[PDB]
DNA sequence: CGACTTGATGAGATTAGACTG
DNA sequence: CAGTCTAATCTCATCAAGTCG
DNA sequence: CGACTTGATGAGATTAGACTG
DNA sequence: CAGTCTAATCTCATCAAGTCG
């Protein structure tokens, strides 16, 4: 294959520098660019091309639409101690059926005092961890 | 099983506007929206969840890093002639050769008076349409 | 005309060589 | 040394000129 | 103390019901 | 009708409290 160039320091500055003017070039721009740094036109293209490439593929993965967030998260749901009596019974539903639908889900709930919502995470949980 | 909701008009815009003071409310927030609007928070919970779920996939999708181009795009390259003396030296270098580098493609520069740049690019083309 | 052909671009994986911490 | 960077090479898909009956 | 256990969250595929154009 | 939308269901990964000798 071809032999990897090196760019001196003034190189790249100019090259970051036009990618801020407009980072799709037409030839005119990218030859005049190649003349004025001193490099053919072809290697100045792929290095077009994969500063897109980098630029791109980091700011799918780290930005965001929301306007981010300034301070810290809001409150998390305090921790449910979910009773030895409580435990019992759940297990039971779990060895017969591990997939309660919302009518066997909603039953749970009247005869543990916990919330049909609870239920579901605990059975979720339980899924993920005793296959 | 389940049970689809369907959200009044005045429902959703409630949901949209608390979506958009911030999009990762706690419990707390959460169950005032619930009792406000009048459904139980579960549900509210859900569908924050495929909110944040379709705005994440929407903007990795469209939204880009760099400030839009304002107007067209600039010149792409003139397509080149390559006249049948050229081509026909070029076919036959292809039937030996698919893959050549560097030191075979400057060659073939050297004997069509085409740029090694433009070379690459025509193995390139040749091997996608000709397997 | 459209169909077919074939340079030119883009995106997005991939590799391998230099260079660190 | 792995971990990071990134020039260099692919395929794939497609746009945009070109040559056909 | 840490190891081990286990509620609680998020992301992000997946699925299916309602409704169009 | 497929195509769109999107409420509802998953695994998977992980943060964050909890029970232990
Ligand atoms: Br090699």
């Amino acid at each position: 294959r071809r032999r990897r160039l090196v760019w001196t320091p003034s190189q790249s500055e100019a090259l970051r520098a036009c990618f801020e003017r407009n980072p799709y070039p037409g030839i005119a721009t990218r030859e005049r660019l190649a003349q004025a740094i001193g490099i053919p036109e072809p290697r100045v293209q792929i290095w077009f091309q994969n500063e897109r490439s980098r630029q791109l593929r980091q700011h799918r993965r780290e930005s965001r639409p929301w306007p981010g967030r300034r301070g810290p998260p809001e409150g998390r749901r305090k921790r449910t101690a979910v009773t030895g009596s409580q435990t019992a019974l759940l297990l039971r539903a779990f060895e017969k059926d591990r997939f309660p639908g919302i009518a066997a889900r909603e039953e749970l709930a009247r005869e543990t005092g916990l919330p049909e919502s609870r239920i579901q995470i605990w059975f979720q949980n339980r899924r993920a961890r005793h296959p």
